[PDB]
């Protein structure tokens, strides 16, 4: 399986966690976006959205959005061990609400406000000082993710981590080399610790984080 | 079941569209997010995040992010047909990769350009003149939709509307009562017309999209 990816990009490497833990080899294929590899002719055929991660499958499918890849991988390459694939994404329609509820939450809110306060700061205008709205929008996440592990082990409940848990680790994994403080927030602080402690390829979610961190 | 929604939101319809679908009837509870209802002390012991819509189920179960919801509705409530169930959510893990990565784009790409330049004007933040990079962005938003829907019925592929193209179908209804002109865009006006003529619910999209044109009068 091909794997359009980044070592410093969040989505890469939440792939890259949920890969290692149903037990999937990637043939990585790195794509550089500032040579402008993802808008070559040959990429956009496959992926006219021209983003990554893009997983190419050996069927010819092709797939992109990090975390319907990460859902992708449990339903195909996880059935060899249904209480692994059960402990990923567990089946139960109100468990498995609460799982895609987290993993909307960090496209659509956690991810996405690091995105829109960290990016001016290191492309573009690369302005140092950050926007107090944008701050403000950005630490409101941090906020609704510590109350979500109030009294939680892991993001989207349960006992063992979810997907959610790995799209989210890889997220916050950018929030600390971005240069964030999250001892400001004492549930995803000691989540953050539980997490990467226990997860099938933290320690190259962290590996990878570090290489984003050269931006700053 | 409780359904705390605005008719103008797009996420709120997307879920009214997937539930007159499966047959469930939602209890609907008005939000008034400019009276500030959504932050009252009960609605936010309820949802933290204070947003809509949110689904309160039988058991007193609380959930929010509305394509969350449109999974659980078909999962959870739709089961009871069984045909139904896997038109609007195909089990082939690479039919619903697809369902996922089009639900994933409507949230991250498709919605979200739109809210970033049209939903300031709702709260009275308008700008007359603003960043053309707004504007390129949903734009370029509208392009990748097309392309998607080139050769193809629905938004995932398939014989059949799934919840994906319910999901886009609440988000393209805003567009186009907003007034973004579409023309360009032949594919996804020839989806639109051909989704809107044959899904449940269809009606009440284009009458709660209508609430929120009226802020562009
Ligand atoms: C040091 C690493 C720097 C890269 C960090 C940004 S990730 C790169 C970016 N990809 C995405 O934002 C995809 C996000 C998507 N929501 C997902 O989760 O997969 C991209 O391909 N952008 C280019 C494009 O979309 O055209
Ligand atoms: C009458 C039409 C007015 C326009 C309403 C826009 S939707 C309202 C907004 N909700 C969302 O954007 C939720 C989006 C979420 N991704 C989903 O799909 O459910 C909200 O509750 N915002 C309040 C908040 O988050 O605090």
């Amino acid at each position: 399986m091909d794997f359009y990816y980044l070592p410093g990009s969040a989505p890469c490497r939440a792939v890259q966690m949920t890969a290692a833990a149903v037990g999937v080899e990637l043939n990585l294929k790195l794509t550089n976006l500032m040579a402008g590899e993802h808008m070559k002719p040959e990429f956009l055929k496959l992926n006219p959205q021209h983003c990554i991660p893009t997983l190419v499958d050996e069927d010819g499918f092709v797939l992109w959005e990090s975390r319907a890849i990460q859902i992708y991988l449990v339903e195909k390459y996880g059935a060899h061990d249904a209480d692994l694939a059960e402990r990923l994404y567990p089946s139960d329609p109100r468990r498995r609400a609460v799982v895609h509820q987290r993993l909307f939450f960090d496209v659509a809110v956690l991810y996405q406000r690091f995105a829109e306060y960290y990016e001016p700061q290191i492309f573009g205008q690369k302005v140092p000082v950050g926007d107090p709205g944008r701050l403000r929008s950005m630490e409101q996440a941090l906020e609704f993710l510590n109350t979500f592990l109030e009294g939680e082990q892991y993001v989207a409940g349960g006992d063992d981590p979810t997907i959610a848990d790995l799209s989210i680790l890889a997220t916050i994994a950018t929030y600390e080399v971005a240069g964030y403080d999250l001892r400001r927030y004492e549930n995803v602080q000691r989540w953050y610790e539980r997490t990467s402690a226990i997860v099938p390829g933290a320690d190259k979610n962290v590996e990878g984080a570090k290489v984003f961190g050269r931006y700053f």
